[PDB]
């Protein structure tokens, strides 16, 4: 059987689940998914059932998505309910802090102000802001209401205990826990700000737009960002306290059956979803409200498979809720560097002990895994090719420092001098060598420029064949690669044509054109590289293709390049930007220009780690032309972390 066991947490839900079961039988072929129904006492029991292999799937709110993720449950998000509309599916809501224009304070300045909350215990209006402010609250932090009552000078916090903590009901005497209190709920809490009662209102991104029809009025309001700046109210996507998913189907991390659940839910929406007019309807029940799914849902979206619960809830939300559950507070710490190999780890380990604690080490198996650990706080920093910076940036990370070599390197197209046919003007049908797909020199620049000329990104149909590590194994752009077994065409060291040098090797041995950097050929010719394939080459036998259509010697790169490359950059979270900026400059003035293999942690031709000033965004660091180009190349991108990040922020 291909059966999905759906977990119900009430008798009304089990009835609906059984009806679900029975109607699906009429629409799904016998080799298709079917439904079984397991009734438990509560969401937490469902979670346990699923983790114990007595059930398979349940739909949860964000706080339970969190519980479900914790050991020993280890469930993950697999399907999202969406709202509003088929054309523009709404999956998340943003908790925001709204304030009046020119009220003159930042998030790190909330102590002593007046606050408006939608209601005690509510997500946007209470658990998130109080969770993120947790360690700012005065001691003792239990009971929590007491500590909040001594942080804000006065508040309106519906359903708080005003009898014990009157300060909390100062702007709404009684703390009425119903719509009889004028300041209850979303519009209530917004109204509390608008009427001048409060200085800040903890609400959802949409609250302001639902209460103020004219832009003229909304301009009188702003949002507090976590980075202690303000932004306009329609910029909540870049200025929110937390991004939060509405309603999320979860499942075991290993053991699924993710695939079956999607095939089930997807077919269910297609026959029984919103507006499908059958006697059974997936998103209502005669038996009561919100049974197994929210009645307001318009359907389901598949959660990208790379996504785990920390990633899906997001860093700010997880921080907030950990604080509320654990309640632990500090009194820069150590920068946790991310290693990608045994050899990278060994350099990092001896860096750690040499830094005397200031640096610690964490490893992952791929760059993307490392980036994900930085997103979620398992790690803090690593250095990355510009192509990975773009991905890190789309995932909410920022560049802090650039690696310097001497404006950065030159991206160049190398060819054999002998074959004097080749020109930039027509490389159609030629054999190409790339460092890896998605890297600056190897891909993003050259194929960026190439995209403008052919108006598609199926480059495996432009070139005859090639080696471009990270391509699909059966692609013509894996035909020239030299890795054996599972390593063929892999973007790592077990593929000998991977990377700057690898791509040049590829040209020497098999290719017609190699996309690399200006100092690749010089460093691998004239006997400098002793390996048999490079030992006897001299740079005079190689030429560069200029945008002109002409060709020039290798050392002539300054007048014969494809474009200026952004340098490789250190990235981190905005919340560690300052600590990473400090420690690394303090570490490089100790261990800089004053690896045991090649290019470990930082490129080997790096002299110093440079300040960025105004370029501390991926867009500003890479430049707009680079970003536009990568945008065009995504149409053919295979990056599953990028797919996860963009699911959350299109
Ligand atoms: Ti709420
Ligand atoms: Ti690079």
């Amino acid at each position: 059987d291909k059966t999905v066991r759906w977990c119900a947490v009430s008798e009304h839900e089990a009835t609906k689940c059984q009806s679900f079961r029975d109607h699906m039988k009429s629409v799904i072929p016998s080799d298709g998914p079917s439904v079984a129904c397991v009734k438990k006492a509560s969401y937490l029991d469902c979670i346990r059932a699923i983790a114990a292999n007595e059930a398979d799937a349940v739909t949860l709110d964000a706080g339970l998505v969190y519980d479900a993720y914790l050991a020993p449950n280890n469930l993950k998000p697999v399907v999202a309910e969406f709202y509003g509309s088929k054309e523009d599916p709404q999956t998340f809501y943003y908790a925001v802090a709204v304030v009046k224009k020119d009220s003159g304070f930042q998030m790190n300045q909330l102590r002593g102000k007046k606050s408006c909350h939608t209601g005690l215990g509510r997500s946007a209006g209470w658990n998130i802001p109080i969770g993120l402010l947790y360690c700012d609250l005065p001691e003792p932090r239990k009971p929590l209401e007491k500590a909040v009552a001594n942080f804000f000078s006065g508040s309106c916090a519906p359903c708080a205990d005003g009898t014990d903590f009157p300060q909390l009901c100062q702007l709404c005497p009684g703390c009425g826990c119903s719509t009889l209190n004028q300041y209850f709920g979303y519009s209530g809490a917004f109204k509390c700000l608008k009427d001048g009662a409060g200085d800040v209102a903890f609400v959802k991104h949409s609250t302001i737009f639902e209460n103020l029809a004219n832009k003229a009025d909304r301009d009188q309001y702003e949002l507090l960002c976590l980075d202690n700046t303000r932004k306009p109210v329609d910029e909540y996507k870049d200025c929110h306290l937390a991004q939060v998913p509405s309603h999320t189907v979860v499942a075991r991390s290993m053991g699924g059956k993710e695939d079956l659940i999607w095939e089930l839910l997807n077919q269910a929406q297609e026959h029984f979803g919103k507006d499908k007019s059958k006697e059974f309807q997936l998103f209502s029940s005669p038996h009561g409200k919100d049974l197994l799914f929210k009645d307001s849902a318009h359907g389901f979206l598949k959660v990208p498979p790379r996504m785990d619960a920390k990633m899906y809830l997001g860093y700010e939300y997880v921080t907030a809720i950990r604080n509320l559950r654990e309640g632990t507070c500090p009194e820069c710490k150590p920068v946790k560097w991310c290693a990608l190999s045994h050899h990278e780890r060994l350099k990092c380990d001896e860096w750690s002990v040499n830094s005397v604690g200031k640096i610690e080490c964490v490893s992952a198996e791929t760059t993307e895994d490392c980036i994900a650990k930085i997103m979620n706080g398992e790690a803090d920093a690593m250095s990355l090719d510009g192509g990975f910076v773009y991905i890190a940036g789309k995932c909410g990370l920022v560049p802090v420092l650039a690696e310097n070599y001497n404006a950065g390197y030159f991206a160049v197209a190398v060819v054999k001098k002998s074959a004097s046919d080749l020109t930039w003007d027509n490389l159609k049908g030629k054999k190409s060598c790339h460092t890896a797909v998605g890297r600056t020199a190897g891909w993003n620049i050259p194929m960026g420029l190439l995209y403008n000329k052919i108006n598609h990104c199926r480059f495996d149909e432009f070139f005859s064949e090639g080696c471009a590590p990270g391509s699909k194994k059966d692609s013509s752009l894996c035909k020239l690669c030299m890795g054996s077994g599972l390593n063929l065409c892999e973007p790592n060291n077990k593929e000998g044509y991977y990377g700057y040098t690898g791509a040049f090797r590829c040209l020497v041995e098999k290719g017609d054109v190699a996309f690399v950097k200006h100092q690749t050929v010089p460093q691998n010719t004239g006997g400098k590289n002793p390996d048999p394939w490079a030992k006897n080459l001299n740079e005079k036998d190689y030429e560069l293709l200029c945008l002109d259509g002409t060709r020039k010697p290798v050392e002539e790169y300054a007048n014969c390049h494809l474009a200026r490359a952004p340098n490789h950059a250190v990235v981190t979270r905005k919340d560690k930007e300052a600590c990473v900026h400090k420690i690394l400059r303090q570490q490089q003035h100790l261990f800089g220009s004053n690896s045991e293999t090649k290019d470990l942690l930082f490129r080997d031709d790096t002299v110093c780690l440079a300040k960025l000033h105004d370029r501390n965004t991926y867009e500003k660091y890479l430049g707009e032309e680079y970003v536009k180009a990568v945008g065009n190349l995504r149409k053919c991108s295979t990056s599953s972390l990028l797919e996860a990040c963009t699911f959350r922020r299109p």
